[PDB]
């Protein structure tokens, strides 16, 4: 019993942490293979970060430009080149912690762990989702920038995340492990700020699901209601729009509990309406929208507690 | 900018989980250079728990009765011996990814990082607090009980807990690394149950040092209050008692803020008096408790967003 925001064990990914220094800069790479990972901003000085030419700022820099360290070990880059908002730095070891892996883009609502590193020392771990927005509330400080986002499928990491930047309102944004930035941000100090966000009602209900699961019932009616209707209400709340495509992902949930998707709807709905009432729905006073019906099936149990 | 529950990167304790197997029961170990720790429980059948005695169960025992699994690698067990609720395996093999470690026992109100395990394969990692009432409330299903908690100080791991059971209401109950229970627990199948909890006054005030350093000062007030006068309001509140050890403790998050103690704590008890208007600090919209005044130092900037 219980349910916890659980990150996924980190020691595959710590294994695979350095440091990237070019000139005055310092920050987080990713050493897998023969190759190191990390943001092409760590070419950028005192002023370069304001309409920065990465093409021309690169062109200018020689493979010993970099410096790379393992530990207190010492990597030799014997090539580089720019990929997207990444540079990939050749060198002469191939890591031999290098795990099982694969590059993957996560969709907006998916999760995952982050591994917060500063100077190529892991220090935190800790589970985050992907907002509708494109940008991560994390947990980062200067020095941070390189650190991964990472989920582990057996003994294959799928990496999906590299951190870039902080915004405005404290939230963070970064890459895929191609360079592509996840939404309409770029690497270059400027006014940019997220959009508006809304909340993940898949999750919601995968969440309401886990809770019942849990052995609770509390918050659940004997109303049904149709995809339409629910979402009105949603949109009135700021939640996404439901789709029979969530309807569907929600099957297995469903099944296991024994309470249709749509008849959850009618509960969300009246939670959204009437609100909480001074209760809690696993530990929580809120309606927690970071656990994907992934997560659910993944830390609940398989039986229920009916 | 930010602020999530951080657990410690999980890599140098997932090296060091095993299986342990005795009869028809399985669970996990800690192998930690030549010995093995695990649940003294491991012994008891589908009918000890009740009443058992280990004393007569162990006897009845021998160094091939345990099954010990490391990866794929089966080691081989050389001695054994109790040690309180903990079994004390010795092996054939040294683990060569020992780290440096020691055995600590924590207080009530302090954090450290669980690394959720079954079948000796770590599953999962995040942040609790041991409760005032020696339960954590973690997220364990069947197959769970030898799986550690854990403090990471620089290159060495402070383990301090190893779980052992669930309670009636969901939460958890275990032992230091020397086998001696958290809370008047015992390993056997009674009516036992956690005892009344409190809120941990000291890591509310953390927390709003924390809200502080990120820039928010929201809640804050132009009263200040005396410890005793501050202490009617907590035990109305069903708060721990504050006293001038807590008070000294803050001392740092103090000066970096420019709150005084006393200061924070009239804020506080207007926020427990008045609640919270519908606001939201750091992200939520309760007074969290499982951030320590290290938790803090350790998560946020040491400069504050004045
Ligand atoms: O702490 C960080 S994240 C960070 N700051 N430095 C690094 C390093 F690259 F790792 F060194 N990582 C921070 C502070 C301020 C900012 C910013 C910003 C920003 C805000 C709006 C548009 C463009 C940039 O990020
Ligand atoms: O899922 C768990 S924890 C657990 N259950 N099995 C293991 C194993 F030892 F790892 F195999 N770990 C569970 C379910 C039910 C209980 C219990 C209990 C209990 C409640 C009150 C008094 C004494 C014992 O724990």
């Amino acid at each position: 019993s219980g349910f916890r925001k659980m990150a996924f064990p980190s020691g595959k990914v710590e294994g695979c942490m350095v440091q990237v220094t070019c000139g005055t800069t310092t920050l987080n790479g990713l050493w897998l293979d023969d190759t190191v990972y990390c943001p092409r901003h760590v070419i950028c000085t005192a002023e370069d970060m304001l309409n920065p030419n990465y093409e021309d700022l690169l062109i200018r820099k020689s493979n010993h430009s970099f410096l790379v360290q393992a530990g207190n070990v010492q990597l030799r880059v014997i090539g580089h080149s720019m990929q997207n908002c990444l540079l990939r730095l050749k060198v002469d070891t191939s890591n031999p912690k290098t795990p099982k892996y694969k590059f993957v883009r996560i969709q907006p609502g998916q999760t995952f762990s982050v591994l917060a590193c500063y100077n190529g020392s892991p220090s935190g771990v800790y589970q985050c989702a992907m907002r509708p927005n494109h940008t991560i509330k994390g947990s980062f400080l200067n020095g941070s920038c390189g650190s991964v986002g990472f989920n582990i499928d057996y003994d294959c990491v799928s990496f999906c995340y590299m951190h870039h930047m902080e915004l405005p309102t404290g939230v963070h944004a970064g890459t895929d492990l191609e360079g592509k930035f996840y939404g309409p941000f770029v690497d270059r100090q400027t006014a940019q700020a997220a959009g508006t966000d809304t909340t993940i009602t898949l999750n919601v209900l995968a969440w309401l699901y886990a809770a019942v699961i849990n052995g609770d019932r509390w918050f659940l009616n004997r109303f049904t209601t149709t995809l339409n209707d629910f979402n009105l209400v949603a949109m009135k709340y700021n939640y996404e729009p439901l789709t029979q495509d969530h309807v569907d992902i929600l099957g297995p949930l469903s099944a296991q509990t024994g309470i249709a998707v749509l008849d959850m709807c009618a509960a969300l709905k009246e939670l959204l309406q009437n609100g909480m009432n001074g209760r809690t729905i696993l530990g929580s006073t809120i309606l927690e929208d970071e656990f994907t019906p992934f997560d659910v099936v993944r830390q609940c149990s398989g039986v229920t507690f009916q």
